[PDB]
DNA sequence: AAATTCGTTTGAATTTTGAGCGAATTT
DNA sequence: AAATTCGCTCAAAATTCAAACGAATTT
């Protein structure tokens, strides 16, 4: 009765293939394609902060929506994310979203 | 001025950028609306996992294997990296 | 009014980090 | 032959955390 939805199929993004087909994505390719992008324009200078670089890009995304779906409830928020309130807090601080 | 962008297509078959940001916002809203007042419990440690594992695997492969320059690239230590990339059973 | 949340401290748990080391590997 | 990397430890620096609690909001 119950599809098995595997864990990249979760959190998916539109697409469009070949066939002018819409289909839905895991959030990881965009992911990758983003870094592969970005491996190319990179024409060998040195990279030291790529991990800081891509968590900012997804932390922001991340606590805008659940900020949202929470109306601004900060403790629901903490709750639903699995993280402590004070960090929470300390991550909306950090990217100007308090 | 975006580091970090992927590519799309609109019906005119023009190819654009766009920053990631908007892609995990689009599969958040996504998530959020697929799931009707069901209770998220760990989102934070979800998403991690869903961009940790790509980023760590392109990264082993632009180093070729090499975990220290990868480390080294990412900014962070090479026994945490070595830890993640237990986490996600890739070593 | 009642409850919930906010805003903040405080100290404990967990995690990340650096540094050092011989073994194994790459250059 | 040398240099680099690995695999692994120790402990200390940093971060996350669960509690508090009154003030401030919301229900």
């Amino acid at each position: 009765m119950f599809e098995q939805r595997v864990n990249s199929d979760v959190l998916t993004v539109s697409t469009v293939n070949s066939q002018d087909q819409v289909t839905q994505k895991p959030l990881r390719d965009s992911v990758k394609q983003a870094l592969k992008n970005y491996f190319a324009q990179l024409n060998g200078q040195d990279v030291n902060d790529l991990y800081e670089l891509v968590l900012a890009e997804v932390e922001q995304p991340l606590l805008d929506m659940v900020m949202q779906y929470t109306r601004g409830n900060q403790t629901r928020a903490a709750l639903m994310m699995g993280i402590n309130r004070g960090t929470l807090r300390k991550k909306l601080k950090k990217y100007g979203m308090n």
